[PDB]
């Protein structure tokens, strides 16, 4: 199971980890990608997870898209995890570089209750320009469900640890 996190809530865990890296090693029942709509799995967490399953989640996406259209924002849709866990949850926080609406992260982090236990990124950080730590406030205060958060950058990850509450 999950080891090296530091807890921070009742339900909340964080460590500073490649997810993908996580991933293959864990393999846990859940992974969290941080999806767009048209589940593109570009760059950032999608783009390096979708990189590890050989493109399958990639190839996987695109038949979910072509039979029932994009995803919302705030929104989720479970598919299979490939390599790196029994299931991917692929959810869509706000991409304020989009103009997308930030209010909308609660939202994509209320899909996360849907599951016992899940391996995530931080929703709408990195290449999806939200503040970290206020991603972090809104996890801790949404998710109920117990959440092992995996965060690349070690600076970041030391100023969310070092800021919280």
């Amino acid at each position: 199971s999950f080891s090296g996190y530091l807890k921070l809530t009742d339900n909340v865990y964080i460590k500073n980890a490649d997810i993908v890296e996580e991933a293959k090693k864990v393999k846990p029942t859940v992974v969290v990608n941080a999806a767009n709509v048209y589940l593109k799995h570009g760059g950032g967490v999608a783009g390096a997870l979708n990189k590890a399953t050989n493109n399958a989640m990639q190839v996987e996406s695109d038949d979910y898209i072509a039979t029932n259209g994009p995803l919302k924002v705030g929104g989720s849709c479970v598919l299979s995890g490939h390599n790196l866990a029994k299931h991917c949850l692929h959810v869509v926080g706000p991409n304020v570089n989009k103009g997308e609406d930030i209010q909308l992260l609660k939202s994509a982090y209320e899909n996360f209750n849907q599951h016992e236990v899940l391996l995530a990124p931080l929703l709408s950080a990195g290449i999806f320009g939200a503040d970290p730590i206020h991603s972090l406030r809104v996890c801790v205060d949404t998710v109920r469900t117990n959440v092992y958060l995996a965060v690349f950058d070690k600076n970041l990850y030391d100023k969310l640890v070092s800021s919280f509450l």
